[PDB]
RNA sequence: UGCUGUAAAGCUGGGUCGAACGGCCUCUAGUGCAGAUCUUGGUGGUAGUAGCAAAUAUUCAAAUGAGAACUUUGAAGACUGA
């Protein structure tokens, strides 16, 4: 890791929490929503039923936050937005927004390059 | 195209597009939909399916026309039957 050590990454549930029927109906989105109905299998919890969000698959609060790399990701939309990653250069990595023009996306990327920042997100345009 | 969050969700790559829009501290509310034989609009399967069967009946040729069972004319065969 480039960045600051960190204990190895667990991610307890990697897959997506979708919710119930979301297969079953174009009407219902994936969207997670919490079955409240009286007989649902979801809400009891019958064996074979999908996962459901709980506190439980909380991420360690040393590792939370980081992605694959190390790094917490920031959102920069111009180059004075660089300005707070200075002394965090080795945890905090830039991430430019998608509404960034083309010139000064090459701005913020020249300008990151110099201040050691890493960029999330360096090729797009 | 991926990243972040247990989650509600946030951010991002590519395509499309054409004129406005967001973060943060607060204020406010006509603020979150799967259901209500909900409302309005739209769209399926059914399905090229049910069917297009009362009132006797049409046929040959020529003309016209891109095209004629169905139009026009001629010839015939019929019917309504005062
Ligand atoms: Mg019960
Ligand atoms: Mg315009
Ligand atoms: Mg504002
Ligand atoms: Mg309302
Ligand atoms: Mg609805
Ligand atoms: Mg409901
Ligand atoms: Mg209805
Ligand atoms: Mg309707
Ligand atoms: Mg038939
Ligand atoms: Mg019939
Ligand atoms: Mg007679």
């Amino acid at each position: 890791a480039t960045s600051v050590p960190h204990p190895k990454i667990v991610k307890k549930y990697t897959k997506k929490f979708k919710r119930h029927h979301s297969d079953r109906y174009h009407r219902v989105a994936e969207n997670w929503r919490k079955q409240k109905g009286i007989d649902s299998c979801v809400r009891r919890r019958f064996r074979g039923t999908i996962p459901q969000p709980n506190i439980g698959y909380g991420s360690n609060k040393k590792t939370k936050f980081l992605n694959p790399a190390g790094y917490k990701v920031y959102l920069v939309k111009n180059v004075k937005d660089l300005d707070v990653l200075l002394l965090h250069t080795k945890s905090y990595a830039a991430e430019i927004a998608s509404s960034v023009s083309s010139r000064k996306r090459v701005e913020i990327v020249a300008k990151a390059k110099k201040l050691g920042v890493k960029v999330t997100n360096p090729k797009g345009k």
